[PDB]
């Protein structure tokens, strides 16, 4: 195969940025900070489940919204003794509260029913429903995007919406239920890869791993659209054994590609490498939510991993600034670490693009704790505030059934400088767990 160069004109997370990350990533400025076990709880009206993914209703541009004198945050949770039990929980404090014991649960948003109701074919299938986003409609309304996971149908991810009817009093909400539950995206397989291309393959015995998740919604100039985690199609640039050879995905220079690109062929990362060709997409919606315009990926990540989760963006100060969460444990980067996971970023000037890398390398979040520590944190997520010079990053602590007594729960939150293209966590920054503003 000859060597070649294409970008499909969409940016890249390149093999040699990835390179500099494992000393780069010694820089406490790049480090979620220790937290102190002993201030740590489960979320108390969640009865002994675990509480992991968790999201704020936002605002159009990212802010924590103000339901009727609440904050809101929608989470997964289950039975810890079953991996497969996963539904999205209201949770919800009134404005002003810190305190973890402060969050109350609204219980599930949905009832089983619902995808039946719903008159929606793939939702009918719907097993597990996976994390996302929500926003604070013009007309008060609660509109949230998830995930539908079909485990029945080889793992299908389908983006999916629905708006959450809530009554609010003086002392409590409530859901009454939902209406608007409907599919929104599925894949196309020339832009994003759909669960055919992934059966294509053999599914899961092949070592492809199929991603169509992590919905978020943001608006810019009174458009509407999701950003989400995603693989590439056949057309903007797919896995195969071609790609490792698009000089792209390499950066630097060319004699960086004939170097990097003859180890990877030669190492027992080929394989892993050509399956890798994660996305961070973007679709236009209409004004009633449904799907607008298929657009082009903001970001891809080719070789490097097939999995960048958590799909993030919004504008602060005059930039803008696009987030993904990704485990070293499925990356094929030397020096890069089964035990490290990352927040990784970039910024625009505009929200479509193009995006260059945060902090010259893409690194702004490093996460390398044992998985059995109890601090251990994932799904790390920047919330914009309304104004200054830091974001609250919120992570969910504790691993998915791994102790009796500790649950998945809300990490400390603790805050995040960003200015121009730089970032550093800020020193001693520890907040309450789950705390979602700096302001009180
Ligand atoms: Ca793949």
């Amino acid at each position: 195969q000859k060597p070649y160069k294409e970008t499909y004109g969409i940016s890249h997370i390149t093999r040699h940025d990835m390179l500099q990350i494992p000393e780069q990533q010694k820089n406490e400025k790049y480090q979620v900070p220790e937290f102190d076990s002993s201030t740590i709880k489960n979320i108390s009206s969640a009865k002994g489940l675990d509480v992991w993914d968790s999201w704020p209703l936002q605002n159009a541009d990212g802010t924590v919204a103000n339901y009727h004198g609440y904050h809101i945050v929608f989470a997964l949770a289950g039975d810890p003794k079953n991996a497969d039990d996963t539904s999205i929980y209201m949770f919800y404090q009134k404005v002003g509260e810190t305190s973890i014991d402060s969050w109350k649960n609204a219980g599930r948003v949905f009832k089983d029913s619902d995808k039946f109701d719903a008159n929606d074919s793939i939702l009918k299938d719907q097993t597990q429903e996976w994390s996302g986003s929500a926003t604070f409609t013009s007309d008060g309304k609660i509109r949230l995007f998830y995930t539908d996971f079909s485990g029945k149908h080889y793992g299908k991810q389908t983006l999916t919406t629905a708006q959450v009817n809530v009554s609010a009093s003086d002392s409590s909400l409530n859901i009454n239920g939902v209406e608007d539950y409907k599919s929104i995206f599925d894949g196309d397989g020339k832009t994003y890869q759909n669960v055919q291309q992934f059966i294509d393959e053999g599914n899961y015995s092949s070592g492809d791993n199929h991603t169509l998740r992590a919905p978020h919604y943001v608006e810019d100039k009174g458009h509407k659209y999701l950003v989400f985690e995603a693989n590439t199609g056949t057309e903007d640039g797919y896995q195969g054994e071609e790609s490792l050879f698009n000089k792209a995905y390499y950066g630097k220079s060319t004699s960086f590609f004939r170097q990097e690109s003859q180890k990877l062929l030669q190492s027992d990362k080929k394989r892993t490498a050509e399956l890798a060709n994660g996305a961070l997409g973007m679709i236009e919606l209409n004004d009633d939510y449904t799907l607008k315009k298929v657009m082009k990926p903001l970001i891809a990540s080719n070789t490097v991993t097939d999995e960048i989760e958590r799909a993030n963006v919004f504008k602060m100060n005059g930039k803008w600034y696009l987030f993904t969460d990704s485990r070293g444990s499925k990356m094929t980067i030397d020096g890069i670490t089964s035990n490290d996971i990352y927040m990784l970023g970039y910024v625009s000037n505009s929200l479509t693009g193009p995006y260059k890398p945060l902090n010259k390398t893409g690194l702004v979040l490093k996460m390398d704790l044992d998985p059995n520590d109890v601090t251990f944190t994932y799904s790390h997520f920047a919330v914009p505030q309304a104004k200054g010079n830091n974001v609250v990053i919120t992570s969910y602590m504790t691993n998915r059934g791994f102790y009796a007594d500790k649950q998945s729960t809300f990490a400390p939150s603790f805050l995040l400088n960003i200015k121009g293209k730089k970032t550093s966590v800020v020193k001693d920054s520890i907040l309450e767990q789950g705390q979602l503003t700096v302001n009180k």
